[PDB]
């Protein structure tokens, strides 16, 4: 704080360092010392320009502070005077690597290192354009962290390029490697280091083992009541969102509890299920009397016989056995933090996220069509990282003339409610239509991003007396 | 300042004129619009689902070995193991993602490596992995590699309405003065009043989500229509929508899908 | 009268052609011709005229808008052609020609540029090419623009654009371009001088028939209908029928 500490006035003195591994003679060559103040010694590091005069001081306590004795520039290196020059330099991330560096070289190559680190790193490198540009090789040595991968990421930007590289390293940075006995590895990457591999750019050639890898594993997951839906869709894969459309009340749900129905107990998967438009007390209920063929709310006198009997806990443990359906209950930020609970905890591989006009409706926003937007690209981000089949069920919205929609008017793919970009991020679009012959429901196809064909994909009947979806002949 | 002169200037016009890249199927186009050149922006326009990225992947399969020049793709839409699969497999004539018992054969045969040295053979091909940050990288990859072709997959969900012009002033100052050949998709606009653009409606140039700038930045349009729930849906029509350089626009041709291999080739149609 | 335009020569009838201290605005829409019309403008302001001309290309460069111009002169499609652009390579007689002057200047913060070609280099026609990619900082640029060429008294034409129509059809195919149709503010409407448009059924039988249209005139006034010209895609040279 007051000024530049003089050795003499602080009882300075050029000594080794036993429990860091640094010699006496590199302490003495650097200016790295030792002065005792206040009674506790305080080790203290000198900065110096590129004349070769005292700067400032920098004052490290036996419990890790930092101290500045006065005014701290950017365009100041730790160790940069000694040199003015070469053709390879190692800049590092800390202090103590640059005299571990030259104790293990006997003073032959020039090593500079950082005055604030990994955090404020693009600014002195951005004032220090013009001291590496005499230079021939930079070796880049931060640590292997992920503040030492993001700094040596956004360091090399302002620096000239095709003479940047980077080395790895078994241990956190140098001095581990220097007390572990590593003193083979580190010599090897200062002489021969990784050349430029910037994150986000992948050369085709060294892609072999991924692509390999990549068409052994997924693929199937085959759908129920129809045929042809299979036919032209092939099944539900990871990264897909696949969107069932319908009208008011034309069955956009009971296909996809029966679908989920299917997922649960014939093939074995993890469901997971988001109903919003009813708790979680209904939704967990008809799935019992849908196993057992059966309409299990919509008759009273059911409920107290099996209430009675004891065969509830029977129809129970049938269905439930395993721990293969969880469910939800009723912001927009959380939901997506559920989901990720859902998909990396627990390990759900089929995602039903049901009647999603009421978490872009619900939500408090001047413009709905940039919400609607942003909620669907970062569901599909979500979909991609994850790689999981999520199936996502919206609505439609008025025609301007003819019939309705709920009497058997064909939908067209503009006929989305809410935004344009519904059908431009969704994977597969199922579309569902019946006409109130009462129970001959057609399927239409409306895209198809793995296959081609579109179209009418068949017809199937709702039984009103067990439930299911049976396909039918017509 | 800054000024220049037509005096002192003769040199520099001479070094300068001392066609361009062709386009490989639908052979209207590189007749009307005369291929494509260096600093141009390419806009492919469509509806949903009807092959903007399967039209944009043949014209990258057919400049990265035919012509020999460096292509740089960037599949922001979906990752880079499947767009590998699907070039390895349309080069060698062989619907590979859609076929499941083809693809276990040649894993153990072992010609799956005799197929993957043919193409990728050099150092040609290279590949982008998921505003500034990406400007950088398409930079860096056109300072420290030189590449030719540049292709940008999907620009809506770039988009995280003066964003997009400072986006598109951006893109094509970098065109500009690094002189590469850009191609960029975009998408289209809900219509209000008619059918959709699925079933053979007339795609103007108003149709452009986003910006109106999407049409006042770049240097020619290209539009793929086609019919989706009718008769056949796979015989294309192609628009042109704007050229600078000559001017016609309209009708170019008509291809089909050639649903075994799926190759876009040119067939003939009248009316 | 002042300057005259070559072709449309209903222009010159109407408005009498432009006149020193004016502001020249064409309006149109995107492969409508907005570069073509006001190259031939400085083609033939160059040497049938004898003024000094300074140009602002900030949407091409400057090597195009002058390979464009040699072609233009010489009755050539120059920059499309081929084997023509290794055949001449006669050139530099081509070159001295219409570049042997001092007439032309181009150019490849802006403002002191234009002050400096208007004190140091003594240009009367100034065209500024593309005026997109520069509320407040278009009227306060309009109104600097207006103060400089009031203060000068020297002729300006630059080109802007069109919004984007939100019912009927576009501007492409045969929609008569109002007064409403400009982007940024309401002043481009009610600071410049004169207004000239330009219609072509781009998806039409023929795409090579222009309309032109004046949208306001402070000197005489009437507005409407001008008249037709053809491009003639074998010379390029849009002349009046
Ligand atoms: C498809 C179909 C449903 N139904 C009955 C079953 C159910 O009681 C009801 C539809 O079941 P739901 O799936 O609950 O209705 P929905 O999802 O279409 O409506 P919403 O948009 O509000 O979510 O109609 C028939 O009677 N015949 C049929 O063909
Ligand atoms: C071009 C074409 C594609 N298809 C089908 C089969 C292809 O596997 C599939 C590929 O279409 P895509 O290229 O995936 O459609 P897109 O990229 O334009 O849409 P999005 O914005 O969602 O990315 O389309 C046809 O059936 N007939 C055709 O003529
Ligand atoms: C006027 C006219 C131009 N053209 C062609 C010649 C040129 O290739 C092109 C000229 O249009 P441009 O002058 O380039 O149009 P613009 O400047 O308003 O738009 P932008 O630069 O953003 O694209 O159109 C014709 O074919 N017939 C015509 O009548
Ligand atoms: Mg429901
Ligand atoms: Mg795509
Ligand atoms: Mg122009």
């Amino acid at each position: 704080t007051y000024n530049v500490w003089n050795f003499g006035e602080s009882n300075g003195r050029y000594s080794a360092l036993t429990a860091r591994g640094i010699s006496k003679e590199t302490c003495q060559k650097a200016g790295y010392w030792i002065a005792k103040v206040d009674g506790v010694m305080y080790q203290v590091a000198d900065y110096r320009d590129q004349n070769g005069n005292i700067v400032s001081q920098k004052v490290r306590d036996k419990d890790k502070n930092f101290k500045t004795t006065g005014s701290h520039k950017s365009d100041a290196l730790f160790g940069k005077h000694l040199w003015n020059g070469g053709k390879k330099i190692v800049v590092t991330e800390g202090e103590i690597d640059m005299l571990t560096v030259m104790e293990l070289q006997d003073c032959k190559y020039p090593v500079v290192s950082l005055g604030h680190g990994a955090s404020a790193a693009k600014k002195t490198c951005a004032a220090n354009y013009e001291y590496f540009d005499q230079f021939e090789q930079i070796i880049l040595m931060f640590d292997m962290d992920e503040a030492g991968r993001k700094a040596v990421e956004e360091a090399a930007q302002v620096l000239p390029a095709g003479k940047v590289r980077v080395a790895v390293l078994p241990c956190k940075d140098a001095n581990e490697c220097h007390l572990n006995g590593h003193d083979r590895e580190i010599m090897e990457q200062v002489w021969n280091a990784g050349p430029w591999i910037p994150d986000g750019v992948v050369s085709a050639l060294s892609l072999r083992e991924r692509i390999r890898e990549h068409l052994s594993s997924s693929v199937g997951l085959l759908f129920s009541g129809c045929t042809g839906i299979n036919d032209k869709t092939l099944g539900a894969r990871g990264g897909e969102v696949i969107m069932v459309t319908s009208g008011s009340g034309m069955g956009k749900s009971t296909f996809v509890r029966q679908q989920a129905l299917q997922w649960g107990t014939a093939m074995g998967k993890k469901v997971g299920l988001a109903m919003l438009q009813e708790s979680v007390e209904e939704t967990a209920e008809d799935l019992i009397g849908l196993h057992n063929r059966v309409r299990l709310r919509q008759s009273d006198s059911l409920k107290r016989e099996i209430i009675e009997n004891g065969k509830f806990d029977q129809w129970f443990d049938e269905l439930f056995g395993n721990d293969t359906f969880h469910l939800y209950d009723s912001e927009t930020d959380r939901l997506l933090a559920k989901l990720a609970y859902m998909r990396s905890g627990l390990g759900c591989d089929v995602i039903i996220l049901d009647h999603i006009s009421i978490v872009v409706s619900a939500s408090g926003e001047s413009d709905e069509r940039k919400m609607i937007d942003n909620l669907m690209t970062k569901l599909k981000g979500f979909a991609k990282s994850t790689g999981v089949v999520l199936v996502v069920i919206c609505h439609l919205k008025n025609p301007d003339k003819g019939k309705a929609h709920e009497e058997g008017r064909p939908v067209s793919i503009t006929d989305l409610r809410g935004s344009g970009a519904l059908r431009q991020l969704s994977d597969t679009i199922i579309a569902l239509e019946r006409n109130q012959m009462p129970n001959l429901v057609l399927v239409r196809i409306l895209k198809c991003r793995f296959t081609g064909d579109t179209g009418i994909a068949g017809y199937m009947e709702y039984n009103k007396e067990t439930g299911w979806l049976e396909p039918s002949s017509y």
